């Protein structure tokens, strides 16, 4: 149920497919009608979930570098995909950006997303 | 200079290869070195970082499911790289494991890992 | 304003008065885990924010004891109070609880809690 | 004894002065090496007042709001963590730093990371 297309409540969207061997690949976008917004994930999911009511485990990478732009970050998002009629990703996500040593106090932010299969 | 093995402080072993597009691949954990504890990784780093002095930015995921083990689990280690005379890689961790939707509030562990090229 | 009673999105409520030095105090009841009844709160707030629409920033912590139950954690709470139509508090937490050192790398839980003054029971 | 009264240092300078009620309150300041009086910030806390007996830890956690007489960054952080006893006695925490911000900065709010405090500098 995680192959295809997710809503973050923020206005980013991926596509993802999930491979038969755990994979998770796909393209991240940060803003909508944008193309040079579009950035590779990757990431791993568990391909044998348990049927008992508990959500599927998984996570991904972003680094914030494409063809056009380069922020020197990266996120990982890792969260657990609940399926139903309303299936969601729900996630935490640390974001550790590139910083000299005297910076790397303040070199990762913390945050939340969920992802739908339909836009908000 | 992120291709290689590397140690964290409990002395897990994180053998990976960073490609010149971003890639991270490799396989995650062992000091038993045994069979059955090595997972897959993929995660994604910043090929082109700043020449200010600043680490690369990176991240990966393992799924704790291989073929002799699943805790249906994942971890995303979220960090930079540090070159220099003792290379490092700082990183925070999230450890997300399927639950219920009751039990979601516990779901996801939080800590920090530093790695070398060295065992600890 | 900060000072009243919030619910989280669990149900859990926060009773909090926000005093004029800086100080939250208060009591905290959680919807889940192993607790009951009212826990001590105190924390701390910024008593003059931002005048550009920036929320105010705020933290507090329960420890997990009382007089009927310890659990040997304590949480604490890190967000900010957002003013408008509907208040909000918006956090994410860290919940320690206290480990052997060979146990040490798996003390800590993460998460994120919204309060409301309205209960979402 | 609960062993968290006193000065305790972290691995960055800071300092911070810190007294554990009978109760379960923290209650103290944390402060830069320099010491100057505009570096100097309120915290309060709680930490589990009867921890477990089989080597663990003992919980707790503070708030300081980065505001004092002299200064303000809109910001407050929170310290999540344990204190483990003996000759070398430390307290190892993972925080939380949230910045009051517009919603649309929101996401942007909140720094993690990690401090580990001992006896000594």
């Amino acid at each position: 149920g995680i192959t295809g297309t997710w809503y973050n409540q923020l206005g980013s969207t991926f596509i993802v497919t999930a491979g038969a061997d755990g994979a998770l690949t796909g393209t991240y976008e940060s803003a909508v009608g944008n193309a040079e917004s579009r950035y590779v994930l990757t990431g791993r999911y568990d391909s044998a979930p348990a049927t008992d009511g508990s959500g599927t485990a998984l996570g991904w990478t972003v680094a914030w570098k494409n063809n056009y732009r380069n922020a020197h970050s990266a996120t990982t998002w890792s969260g657990q995909y609940v399926g139903g009629a309303e299936a969601r990703i729900n996630t935490q996500w640390l974001l550790t950006s590139g910083t000299t040593e005297a910076n790397a106090w303040k070199s990762t932010l913390v945050g939340h997303d969920t992802f739908t299969k339909v836009k908000p």
